[PDB]
């Protein structure tokens, strides 16, 4: 069951009530497609470090007698034996009918990840924290919880800049403290499991991006999750000029924003490397958008594409731009959902859709107003399941479900309003992938690394590092447990992730094999560099970019097990 491929959707808890968002409730997901379905979202509450909802009546008292609720084409009502109301009370009497889709609590987001910062100072407020995640997902009938820490980074000036006065003074400490608190949730999480006779599930959403990711040094976490979600999209986007992809999957050589350095990171793929180091691919996720970014008055590029804007799309090609100021003006993004989208390409017979075959994602052009906007179809779907198939991954996070489309009831010819175009949302991108993912069959177990099937050697090898974009200069500390001298002329090897590339050892010799997702570094010692019993010897180098970890260690062609 654990080697099943995953669709995994988020579901808005403000869509319902909202214009832009369709007015799109528990009714409208694609329950007979989605494998677990993402709520959108609790937060820490900052008096108490425990789990909260962020919008409350959404989530438990909102009875939905101005909206319908109704799936097919049967009405469905509140289940009035619950306890609560809300979406909550829509999900359950929905898994009735579909038991055998997850449901998990989102917690943090962009938006949610304030009251982190503060819960992870201590152990007992992560113990309370945690214990208070299990005490939810029990009361309102939730299978798991899904952290979205934005972001657990040393790097400077990440996560949002609201909360900078939390963030900034610990960024030293704050990789190892997300570290405990996710260890801590899988502590509780299956002892919950064991006296509920139920499995339940601990997952996470995660960065993409090599500038946050050279801020956390350490990924064991990952080893605790049922599955690891990356957000493979936000790449590109309103806030910097480079006209480029939001989601590309493979890594593009002509993306203007990374053309410089040592391979091309903003894409899937890079990232899949990059967490290789820690994961085998059955518990990797893609991460999907089904929303677009974009850009007006681009200047250069071919059908916008890698030319240049410092104004983000507006107006009628950003009905998803964020009002900060809640005054009905929204900040320039080029922010749609797909439906919208269609509906605009329906309107104007100039924006048209191109297709990217290095990136292998679509977007949209409007030569004579000169806006670029991302987008995603069926050809980007029919790759990405490619991509999933190729590299056994789990299968796919989408971001987020009222962006699917399908066709409206409330179509007017000739309006321009939102929610009266030819599309609305729906289900047709979730279900081709839903489709696909049964059509390639169940995951491949990965192997376990090789080495721990060669004899052991009481050798310790420790592999540890600084980043200083673009650089890793590593340590590897070697320590001798044997009761004889080992003499100099010994090889360590190790696995390095390809998403980044070895530079130099410094001093004796190396060699590089091509392993899969890793280059197989091979490091071989001088005649001088003997290692006493109970002594530790230390070699340094460099390495370009960033990896999640090593994997795969090897001492002299054994397996260096300690102590
Ligand atoms: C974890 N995660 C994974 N993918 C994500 C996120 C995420 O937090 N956000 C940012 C989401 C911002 N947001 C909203 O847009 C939003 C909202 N309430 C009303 N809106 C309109 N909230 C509570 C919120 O957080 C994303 O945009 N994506 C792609």
């Amino acid at each position: 069951s654990e080697l099943n491929r995953k669709l995994v959707g988020y579901f808005p808890e403000w869509a319902y009530s909202s214009e832009a968002q369709g007015y799109f409730n528990v009714t409208d997901l694609q329950w007979d497609s989605l494998t677990h379905i993402q709520y959108s979202f609790a937060m820490v509450d900052p008096s108490t470090n425990k789990i909260t909802l962020s919008n409350k009546h959404a989530a438990i008292e909102e009875d939905f007698s101005e909206f319908d609720l109704n799936y097919n084409g049967k009405k469905i009502e509140l289940d009035p034996s619950l306890p609560y109301k809300g979406h909550f009370n829509v999900l359950q009497t929905m898994k009735k009918n579909y038991p055998d889709v997850s449901l998990l609590i989102s917690v943090g987001g962009w938006t949610g990840t304030r009251c982190f910062y503060t819960m992870i100072d201590t152990d007992n407020r992560i113990n309370t924290f945690a214990d208070s995640c299990v005490d939810f997902i029990r009361k309102y009938g939730f299978d798991g919880v899904d952290i979205d820490f934005e972001y657990p980074s040393s790097t400077s000036q990440s996560g949002n800049p609201d909360d900078f006065d939390l963030s900034e003074p610990r960024r030293t400490k704050l990789n190892e403290r997300y570290n405990i608190l996710i260890k801590t949730l899988r502590e509780k999480i299956d002892m919950a499991s064991k006296e509920d006779g139920k499995e339940y599930l601990l997952t996470a959403a995660v960065t993409a991006s090599p500038w946050v990711l050279g801020g956390i040094s350490d990924n064991t976490y990952a080893k605790y999750l049922d599955f690891l979600s990356i957000m493979s999209y936000d790449y590109h986007g309103g806030w910097n000029e480079y006209v480029e992809h939001l989601a590309g999957i493979y890594p593009n050589k002509e993306d203007r924003e990374t053309v410089t350095q040592i391979m091309p990171t903003l894409c899937m793929d890079w990232a899949y490397r990059y967490y290789r180091g820690v994961l085998p691919a059955e518990k990797i996720l893609m991460g999907i958008p089904y929303y677009t970014r974009g850009w007006e008055n681009v200047q250069g590029g071919i059908n916008g594409l890698h030319g240049s804007s410092k104004t983000p799309a507006s107006g009628k090609y950003n009905i998803l731009g964020d009002d900060l100021n809640n005054d009905g003006v929204l900040e320039p993004a080029g922010a749609n959902p797909l439906w919208h989208v269609l509906n605009l390409m329906e309107q104007d017979p100039n924006l048209k859709v191109y297709w990217d075959e290095i990136s292998k994602v679509p977007y949209v052009w409007q030569n004579d107003k000169k806006v670029f906007v991302s987008f995603e179809n069926e050809k980007s779907i029919d790759a990405r399941l490619e991509y999933i198939q190729n590299k056994n991954l789990g299968g796919a996070l989408i971001w987020v479900m009222n962006g699917d489309y399908g066709l409206n009831p409330n179509y007017v010819e000739g309006s321009n309003k939102i929610n009266e175009g030819k599309y609305t949302f729906g289900d047709t991108l979730t279900k081709r992938l839903s489709q696909g993912l049964k059509k390639m069959g169940v995951c491949n177990k990965t192997p376990d690394d090789l080495n721990i099937s060669l004899e052991p050697i009481n050798v310790d090898v420790k592999f540890n590092g600084k980043y200083d974009h673009p650089n890793y200069t590593y340590s590897i500390d070697i320590t001798n447990y044997t009761d004889k001298e080992i003499k100099g002329g010994w090889n360590v090897s190790f696995d390095l992730p390809k998403s980044a590339v070895f530079k130099s050892s410094w001093g004796g010799t190396y060699s590089v094999t091509d392993n899969g997702d890793f280059n197989t570094i091979t490091l071989t010692s001088g005649a001088w560099q003997n290692i006493a019993p109970n002594s530790t010897i230390t070699v340094q180098g460099m390495i370009g970019l960033c990896f999640s970890g090593i994997r795969n260690v090897t001492f002299n062609g054994m397996n260096p097990i300690g102590n």
